[PDB]
C-alpha cells in the first residue's frame, strides 16, 4: 500500500499511514541492522541557509503565504543578514511560531495537546546574569499564576558567532538540593548532587534538608555564573497527604508546582537559543512514580510499604505496586487540594490520544517516543500503550546539550 | 560502532558487540525508528547453513574439528544435490535453544538452556501430529510443576504445503460474536473460534470454552482435534482477602503454548514448532484480564471493590488492577502450579542481561515488550537501555494459513 510507516492501534484496530516523517531532515540513532530507540541519549552559512530556508517557508506555509512577495522577500532578506554577518535574526512572530512548533514536535512530551497555547516571552534584549534572574522570577510568577498554571517559554540571546553562550546551569529553575553524606548516602533529591556541589563552591550557603529549593547559577556571555536565590514567596510547594491514609502526612513529603526545564537548547531555523526555559505543569506520575520512587531518587518505596504493613519480604505480595499506587494517589490528592494545576496519567494519555488524531489530520502524522509516552505506572491499562508510533527528529525542537561545566 | 549501553540506576555502562552478528534487518532507519509496531510491515542457503553449523561446533567446543569438517561438506553436498539439507537431532536442539535465547520479546530467558526438545519431524499426518502435541502438553504441565518445550514438526518444503497448526496457542479460550456486536468469552479468538464451527466444531456458550486444535498437514484441509479435558490444566482465580473475588467466575489455564510461529535454523523453516513454558502474571492479570480488547474486567472488580470509577483522578483502574494481578498469583500458588510475578522475573531478566554481557558481549532485547505492562519503572528493566536486533536461530511470525 502507502509507501510510509503503518502505524496500528490495537485496541481499535484503526490504521494510519506517516507521511509527516518525511520532512525530517535528521537522523535518529536506529539503523536497519539495531534499534536504539531505548537509549536515553543521542557555522557553515551553506548549511546554516539551508536551516534558515526551511523554517522560513514553515512560516509563511503556516500563515497561508507560501510564494508570496513578503515570502520571497524575507527569504532575501535572511540570506542577505547571513551572507554579512554569518548569522541571522527572527522577526518576533517568527520566535512565537518557532517555539510553538519545538514543543509540538517533541517526541517525548505527553502535554503536546497544548501545544498551541504557549505564552512565549521574549528576552533577546537580556544582556547581563541579574537580568536573566529578573526575566526568570517574571516566568515563574507569570506561569505559576497562584497554581492555576500556564504554559510559558522564556527566550534569551541566540548563540553568536564568537561570543559566550547564555546559560542557567540548573536542569530545572526549581530543584531540591542533594547532600552527599558521610556513610555516602544521600539526603534530598540524589538527581542533583553535582548541581548542589557546584552552587556550593559558588558560594551558597546549604541548608541539610530533604527538600530544600537550589538556587540558580545563571550565566550570561564570557562571564562567570553568578548566583541568585529564589524568594520562598515565589516557589509553590504542595506538601503531600493521602485521602484516607492518614499518616502519609507525617511523612513530611512535598513536590513544587512548576516543572520548568532549564537546560535544553531551542533550535529554530538553524539559530540556537541555548537558554530558554520553558514549563507546563506536572502529569502526576512524574512526581509520584519517577521522583519518588525510582531507587536512585528519593526512593520511598520501601518507608510507605511498611506504613501501609505490607510484606516487603517476597516480590509476590505486590507491595511495590501497592505503595506506588498510594503514593501517586496523595500527589494527585495534594495537589487538587492545594488547587494546584495537575493531571494524572489516565486524562494525559487520553488527551495525547486526541493530540494523534489531530495531528493525523494536520500533519499526517506525530512523532512520539513510545517508552516515554507510556506511564512509568499502569502502562496498558493507558490508551497509548496499545498505540503504535513513530519516531522521528523535526526541526524546530528542543534538544539536549553538554552541560556547561 | 559499538553502541553504548546505560542503566540509569546504577550508573553502569556495557558496550553491545553482539549487534554486529546481526544479519537480518529490522524496521529502523536513520530517518525514523519503528521499534514500537508488534509485525514486520542456494548460495544463501549454504552461507546460512554454514554460520549455524559452525555456531554449534563452537557451542561443544569442537571447532575446526574433524567431525565440524566433514558436517560442513555433508551440507554442502547434500544442498548442491537436493535444494536442501536436513539436521541431526543434537543440532536442532542446539538450535532450538539459542532461537530462544536470542528472542529480543522474552523476559524469560535466563531459562534458555533448559529446554526439553521434541524431535516430530517423522510426522506425516495431522492425526499425528495430534498425539505429539497431546504428549508435549502432558510433559510440559507435569501436573502443575511446568517445564519449558518445545515439539519441532516438518520443515517447510519446497513445492509442498506447510505443516501447521492454525491456533496461534495450543490451549485458548473461544470468543463468540453475540448477536448485540458484544463477545462472550475471549474477543482476541473470535475469527479462530468461527472457523473452528466452519470445521465441524460443536460450540459452547461459555466464557472460558478452551477451543479445539485446528492441525493441518501439506496440502490438505484442516482437521480438528478435541483437546481432552484432563489434559488441560486451569487455575480457578480467587483473592487472598476478597471473598467475592471467586463470585467473578473467572479462571485461565496453566500453560502458556505458542503455535503458529515460525523456528528458522540454519536457513531451514520450521512451520509448526510449538513451545511453552509457564506464564509471568502480568500475561493474565494485566493484558488477558484487563486489556479493553481482551475481557476487560477492570470496570466491573471496580465496582465489587466499590471504588469511585466516576474520574480517573481516583486511580480506580490502577487499584482494581493491581488486586486481579494480585489474585492470579495468590491462585496459582493455591493450585501449584507455577507462575513468576513480574518482579521476579524482571530481576532475572537483568542477571540474564549481565550473564549474556559476559558470554556473547551483548543480549538483544525489545525494552517495550520486557518492561511489564503494570509498575512498569517499579522494576529494573525500565532503567535499563537495551539493543534490540535479530540473531539466528530465531522464531519468527509467519502469515495465517487461511
Ligand atoms: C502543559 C503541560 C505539560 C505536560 C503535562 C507535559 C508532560 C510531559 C511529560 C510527562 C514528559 C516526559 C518527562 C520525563 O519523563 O522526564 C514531558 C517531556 C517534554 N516536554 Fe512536556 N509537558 C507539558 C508542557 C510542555 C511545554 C510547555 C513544553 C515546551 C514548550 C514541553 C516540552 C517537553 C520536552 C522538550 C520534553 C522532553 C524533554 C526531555 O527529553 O527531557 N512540555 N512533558
Ligand atoms: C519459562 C518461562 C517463560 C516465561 C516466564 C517467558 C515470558 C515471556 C513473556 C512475558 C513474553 C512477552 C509475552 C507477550 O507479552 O506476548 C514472552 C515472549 C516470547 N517468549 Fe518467552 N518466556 C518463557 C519461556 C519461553 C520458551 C520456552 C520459549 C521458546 C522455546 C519462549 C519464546 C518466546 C518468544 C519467541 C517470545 C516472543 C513471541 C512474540 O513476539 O509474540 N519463551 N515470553
Ligand atoms: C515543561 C515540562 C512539563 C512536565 N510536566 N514535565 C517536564 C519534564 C521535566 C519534569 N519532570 C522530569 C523533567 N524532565 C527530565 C528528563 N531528563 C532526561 C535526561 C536527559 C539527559 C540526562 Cl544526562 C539525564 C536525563 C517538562
Ligand atoms: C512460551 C511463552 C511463555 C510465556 N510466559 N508467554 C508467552 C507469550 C504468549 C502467552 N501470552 C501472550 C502470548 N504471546 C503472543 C504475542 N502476540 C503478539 C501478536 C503477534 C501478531 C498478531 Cl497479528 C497479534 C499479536 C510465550
Ligand atoms: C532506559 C530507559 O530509556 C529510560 O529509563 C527511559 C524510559 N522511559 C521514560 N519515559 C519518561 N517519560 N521519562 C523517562 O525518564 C524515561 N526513562
Ligand atoms: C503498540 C505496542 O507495541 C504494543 O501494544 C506492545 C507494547 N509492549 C508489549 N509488551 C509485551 N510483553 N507484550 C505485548 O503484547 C506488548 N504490546
Ligand atoms: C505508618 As507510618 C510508620
Ligand atoms: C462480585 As461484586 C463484589
Ligand atoms: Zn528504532
Amino acid at each position: 500500500g502507502p509507501k510510509f510507516p503503518r502505524v496500528k492501534n490495537w485496541e481499535l484496530g484503526s490504521i494510519t499511514y506517516d507521511t509527516l516523517c518525511a520532512q525530517s531532515q535528521q537522523d535518529g540513532p536506529c539503523t536497519p541492522r539495531r534499534c536504539l530507540g531505548s537509549l536515553v541519549l543521542p557555522p557553515p552559512a551553506e548549511q546554516l541557509l539551508s536551516q534558515a530556508r526551511d523554517f522560513i517557508n514553515q512560516y509563511y506555509s503556516s500563515i497561508k503565504r507560501s510564494g508570496s512577495q513578503a515570502h520571497e522577500e524575507r527569504l532575501q532578506e535572511v540570506e542577505a543578514e547571513v551572507a554579512s554577518t554569518g548569522t541571522y535574526h527572527l522577526r518576533e512572530s517568527e520566535l512565537v511560531f518557532g517555539a510553538k512548533q519545538a514543543w509540538r514536535n517533541a517526541p517525548r512530551c505527553v502535554g503536546r495537546i497544548q501545544w498551541g497555547k504557549l505564552q512565549v516571552f521574549d528576552a533577546r534584549d537580556c544582556s547581563s546574569a541579574q537580568e536573566m534572574f529578573t526575566y526568570i522570577c517574571n516566568h515563574i510568577k507569570y506561569a505559576t499564576n497562584r497554581g492555576n498554571l500556564r504554559s510559558a517559554i522564556t527566550v534569551f540571546p541566540q548563540r553568536a558567532p564568537g561570543r559566550g553562550d547564555f546559560r542557567i546551569w540548573n536542569s530545572q529553575l526549581v530543584r531540591y538540593a542533594g547532600y552527599r553524606q558521610q556513610d555516602g548516602s544521600v539526603r534530598g533529591d540524589p538527581a542533583n548532587v553535582e548541581i548542589t556541589e557546584l552552587c556550593i563552591q559558588h558560594g551558597w550557603t546549604p541548608g541539610n534538608g530533604r527538600f530544600d529549593v537550589l538556587p540558580l547559577l545563571l550565566q550570561a556571555p564570557d562571564e562567570a555564573p553568578e548566583l541568585f536565590v529564589l524568594p520562598p514567596e515565589l516557589v509553590l510547594e504542595v506538601p503531600l497527604e493521602h485521602p484516607t491514609l492518614e499518616w502519609f502526612a507525617a511523612l513530611g513529603l512535598r513536590w513544587y508546582a512548576l516543572p520548568a526545564v532549564s537546560n535544553m537548547l531551542l533550535e529554530i531555523g538553524g539559530l540556537e537559543f541555548s537558554a530558554a526555559p520553558f514549563s507546563g505543569w506536572y502529569m502526576s506520575t512524574e512526581i509520584g512514580t519517577r521522583n519518588l520512587c525510582d531507587p536512585h531518587r528519593y526512593n520511598i518505596l520501601e518507608d510507605v510499604a511498611v506504613c501501609m504493613d505490607l510484606d516487603t519480604r517476597t516480590t509476590s505480595s505486590l507491595w511495590k505496586d501497592k505503595a506506588a499506587v498510594e503514593i501517586n494517589l496523595a500527589v494527585l490528592h495534594s495537589f487538587q487540594l492545594a488547587k494546584v494545576t495537575i493531571v494524572d496519567h489516565h486524562a494525559a494519555t487520553v488527551s495525547f490520544m486526541k493530540h494523534l488524531d489531530n495531528e493525523q489530520k494536520a500533519r499526517g502524522g506525530c512523532p512520539a517516543d513510545w517508552a516515554w509516552i507510556v506511564p512509568p505506572i499502569s502502562g496498558s491499562l493507558t490508551p497509548v500503550f496499545h498505540q503504535e508510533m513513530v519516531n522521528y527528529i523535526l526541526s524546530p525542537a528542543f534538544r539536549y546539550q553538554p552541560d556547561p561545566w
